């Protein structure tokens, strides 16, 4: 069977080799180094591939999986909020998906600023947050939506749709079903916003680096990778892209931890199976 | 005014761009293609989004607008009736809303079989039609109700409540007041039937692809989309979902013609205004 134990063990074997190869050495030239000064990485061992880095002072990467273009990042550190908002505004972000829970954000020990549910001033940037719809995803998991309006003197004002999975559970994986519902919602939100930009003749439409959904959880490697994998499977342009391809691509373009847990890879396996998409490359 | 000429012009503009982007190319990969064979699309330019298609041999789509889950389809071709009945039964359809007029049905040149007002045999499926209540909706518009009992050897017998509005003319919008009364009746009918299935511990309750109201008119883009929009505004879970959201969601999940006529979009605007719901996204 293409989705049996033997196939799963082979997929695991190829991915483990790749994680090992991509493990960051001290002062690794493959990875962004703090430039710095200020702490760049939220976690010491969770680093940001230099050649696909979005900004020199964020832990954030452009990732293309097949045809699917995204940005994946860590939850921005306190010091990084201005730069983070500048990334969001410059990208003409069509959806920001935050997969860290309300309980994580509320936990002062974790240093995850509640930057999208309240208004605020961050250096030369001001941000206004407004609550919009709430969408159930299944299993009682809820997406709370917002718009963030980012203002800065001498810059165009940009509003960004936010999808926040406020009760992502901390003790269990989220199911493939909830994952698929979340990828659909995030993709739909992006498509509505991207359409507005296309309608106005935005020059961002022509720029490979712009109009990318931005996805973060806490480290930007576990929950983030599970959603990015599900989004690439939702994309009609990605026929025949294997699970091995998707995960290898996320790993090379961000770090070797992308899809951090077995349960996360299992979701991607189950979604692929549902589509009759291959796990392994021939 | 957020409901004035300027707002409405901007809404139309965004919706037009989307329709144009969604236009099906010859052999478009975003859309379901005829599997042979028999005609799939009742109208060659009214196509069925592949990623949300219900069955490979029907022009029919799962649509979720905010939290509201439905199925929208074209009036089934004769050769599609058997598959159409199998969709209805497998979905444990809580209500089937038919918005095609008695005149259209009667017009033999339109090829719209009278599949719900009479009993019949469709391959291995037998269907028994029984008339139930009649509910007036305003402006002399009438909802005629039925119960379709679908039987097939070795399969569970399923009964489907039908709401047929036989006097909503093709290419028109009934008033916002009639639309609101029809959405209430359709939602109420589904609620009663869904309750029955829950009382019996039906497995369909847990399944997101099942228990969806099914709505069709002739093409499944005009009158259908007006009703679906009204149903989503009747759903208490959809606070702050904009008209721009609702229509963009219907378009991405079926085709770019959803909400075919200005007058239909006008009913949705008028219903939104009545609720202080936004027309546009920020
Ligand atoms: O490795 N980590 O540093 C790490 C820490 C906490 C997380 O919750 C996590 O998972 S993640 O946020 O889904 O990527 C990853
Ligand atoms: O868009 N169309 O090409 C189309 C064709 C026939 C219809 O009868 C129609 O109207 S509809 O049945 O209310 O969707 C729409």
């Amino acid at each position: 069977s293409p989705y049996g134990p033997e196939a799963r063990a082979e997929l695991s074997s190829r991915l483990t080799t790749l994680r090992n190869t991509l493990a960051p050495a001290t002062n690794d030239p493959r990875y962004l180094q703090a430039c710095g000064g200020e702490k760049l990485n939220r976690f010491r061992d969770i680093q940001c591939r230099r050649q696909t880095a979005v900004r020199a002072d964020l832990n954030a990467n452009y990732i293309q999986v097949g045809n699917t273009r995204t940005i994946a990042c860590q939850y921005p550190l306190q010091s990084q909020l201005e730069s983070h908002f500048r990334m969001l505004a410059e990208n003409r972000t069509p959806v920001l998906a935050v997969l860290a829970s309300s309980s994580e954000i509320a936990n002062q020990r974790f240093g995850m600023p509640d930057y999208f549910r309240q208004s605020g001033t961050y250096g030369s940037i001001t941000v206004e947050s407004k609550m919009t719809q709430q969408v159930g995803l299944g299993d009682g998991i809820m997406a709370d939506m917002y718009t963030l309006t980012i203002r800065e003197a001498g810059q165009k004002t940009i509003s960004v749709p936010v999808v926040h999975v406020g009760n992502w559970p901390d003790f269990t994986a989220v199911s493939s079903e909830v994952t698929k519902a979340l990828a659909s919602l995030v993709d739909q939100t992006a498509e509505t916003k991207r359409n507005m930009y296309e309608s106005k003749g935005s020059s961002a439409v022509a720029d490979d680096s712009k109009l990318r959904p931005v996805i973060h959880c806490r480290a930007g490697v576990g929950r983030t990778a599970q959603l990015i994998g599900a989004m690439c499977m939702n994309d009609s342009r990605n026929s025949q892209l294997s699970v091995e391809d998707m995960v290898s691509q996320m790993r090379v373009q961000r770090n070797g931890i992308m899809v951090q847990k077995d349960e996360q890879l299992d979701v991607l396996i189950k979604l692929a199976e549902g589509q009759g998409r291959p796990l392994l490359n021939s």
